[PDB]
């Protein structure tokens, strides 16, 4: 079994009445909605750096279309369909079947369709996927825009997955294996949110691309960041590293005026917002404990 | 480091249509009215598509070509392009001649590199996905050949596969550095009947033509366009490099007579040759000095 019956065998489900051309010729083909922008990006995840070597086929696949569509909705868009560039070493029945039943597990729950991609050997697994949403015509919201005075805010929980990385059997990595993207979240934002960005490096380097590219700074508060009954038990140290630096969060980082964080909890939401700081004037992020200034020391994720 | 990657290497003007270039969770694209989006993403994996010691320069530039290759074999213009790299280490020499590569072929189609992803991974993986346009509805796909069609192709083919074997030899210049056809196929809108880049030997690829078009072809083997190198080799090896070399990115195309002669009238930028015609019988034959000529050719295929 070769690369075109692969295709066909694992990654070729019939494509969506609002697909103009899906998998089968040199590109595919999407008739744009009237009055909206074309949303795009590519996240790349290596095996053993990415997730661990022994991860399910199946959380392989579903975490490589939620982190993609988790930048969708960290503009405030609604996804539309993903392009798989998958790069394997050998061709295992059992590995596929489960790793395109994850792919389509994640495109069915936000309704998304897979419309097109690349199928290579190479010596490490290796999968980009690309990501296409649309968005209403100048409403993305942007990593620049956040004011002094917004509230600064995270959507569910932070810590998770780093607890989970460095725990593995725990319940915990469930958080780390299957991240939920907050599609519906970052859309109801379209319009609410001053700035936005999601957790994926962790939460004080995420929060610290939007204070550069708003030149604000913050001021955070460490008891009120959102984090498991599980770290709640640990040693703060401990608790806010996971917290602030741990990342695979995938949750939403957003800032918001009072008035329209007052609009937002208003809303429907199928996720739990917390309010965690506030956007200041001089450009540093600074961590309050207890009513005091609390010096910490911190380090997000970066590749190399 | 990962963030002074981006910045210093993949971080040129935008340029001016992007609504949102690299900074944020995803590019932002103003869609032209009245066009389709059409998209599509190649994978190139060290060692595989390209010789290990390939130069920066060559791999960044194929990198894109053979990308926008498939947008011009749907007859619609290129617009666009993600990149994303994972590299085993940090090399500045290495990167400022690879993104050297990726803008130089940007340049020359009036492309925009506006967004990707940079991670570190044990193997050289290089995804990049291509945007273009279409006016709506006129994408000639690979399905639509009819009996009586001529069967075209642009360029010479085998250069490239005699290149690989031949390194050093100046035909290395098809392999390392393929023209995609841009101008062509746009200028094949409406006058192609079905249309494919010949990435695999154009046997293999006219099969897919053939395929989703359900009608057969004969070729006649002393009209495929050769290199002047390759007419004074045995003419068995010839045909192999020519039907099942891959790697030439030229267009193959399927046009009814009275079209042709419209083409020709256009003032194109490449030569196109005339060899072949579909047929009813759902079979690919090759034909020599009037005589069928048995012709057992094998095209690339990963895992094959
Ligand atoms: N893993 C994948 N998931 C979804 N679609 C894929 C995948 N791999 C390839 N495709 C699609 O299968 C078709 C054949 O792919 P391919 O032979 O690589 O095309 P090309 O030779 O034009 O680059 C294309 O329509 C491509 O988008
Ligand atoms: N090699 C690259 N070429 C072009 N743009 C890139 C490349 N790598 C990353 N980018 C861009 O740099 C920005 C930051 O990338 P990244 O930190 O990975 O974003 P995110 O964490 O939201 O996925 C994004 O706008 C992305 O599109
Ligand atoms: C085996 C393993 N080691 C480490 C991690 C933690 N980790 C890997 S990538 C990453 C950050 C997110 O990945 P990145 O490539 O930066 O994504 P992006 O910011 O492009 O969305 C983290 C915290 C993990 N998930 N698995
Ligand atoms: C070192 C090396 N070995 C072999 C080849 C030949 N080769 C590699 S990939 C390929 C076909 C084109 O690649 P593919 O991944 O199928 O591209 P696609 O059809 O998706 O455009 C050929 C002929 C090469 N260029 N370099
Ligand atoms: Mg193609
Ligand atoms: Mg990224
Ligand atoms: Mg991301
Ligand atoms: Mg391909
Ligand atoms: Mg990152
Ligand atoms: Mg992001
Ligand atoms: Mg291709
Ligand atoms: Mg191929
Ligand atoms: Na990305
Ligand atoms: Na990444
Ligand atoms: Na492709
Ligand atoms: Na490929």
């Amino acid at each position: 079994m070769a690369e075109f019956s692969i295709i066909d065998q694992y990654f070729n489900r019939q494509s969506h009445p609002d697909v103009a051309l899906g998998i089968g010729d040199d590109s595919a083909l999407i008739t744009p909605p009237p009055n909206q922008q074309l949303v795009i990006c590519a996240d790349t995840l290596v095996a053993g750096r990415h997730f661990p070597l022994e991860t399910s086929p199946h959380a392989i696949g579903w975490k490589s279309v939620a982190v993609n569509l988790s930048d969708i909705a960290a503009m405030g868009a609604k996804p539309h369909s993903i392009l798989l560039a998958i790069s394997l070493p050998q061709v295992d029945h059992e590995w596929l079947e489960g790793f395109s039943q994850g792919i389509y597990d994640c495109c069915n729950q936000f309704g998304v369709a897979l419309i097109g991609g690349d199928t290579t050997q190479g010596p490490h697994l290796t999968i980009t996927v690309t990501a296409m949403g649309w968005i209403e015509t100048g409403k993305a919201v942007l990593r620049s825009g956040a004011k002094v005075g917004d509230y600064v805010c995270v959507s569910g929980q932070i810590g998770d997955a780093a607890y989970g990385l460095q725990h593995l059997g725990h319940s915990l990595q469930q958080r780390l294996d299957y991240p939920t993207p907050r599609c519906k979240l970052g859309e109801e934002l379209k319009g609410l949110a001053s700035s936005m960005i999601d957790v994926s490096d962790g939460l004080a380097q995420d929060l610290g691309h939007i204070l550069k590219a708003s030149k604000v700074g913050a001021r955070l508060i460490l008891e009120k960041l959102p984090v498991d009954p599980v770290l709640q038990q640990i040693e703060e140290q401990q608790r806010w590293q996971y917290a602030l630096a741990g990342g695979d969060d995938y949750e939403l980082c957003f800032t918001i005026t009072p008035q329209n964080y007052e609009k937002l909890l208003q809303k429907q939401l199928d996720v739990k917002i917390t309010m965690i700081g506030q956007i200041v004037e001089q450009t540093k992020l600074t961590f309050e404990h207890l009513g005091s200034d609390y010096p910490l020391q911190i380090h997000g994720y970066q590749h190399f």
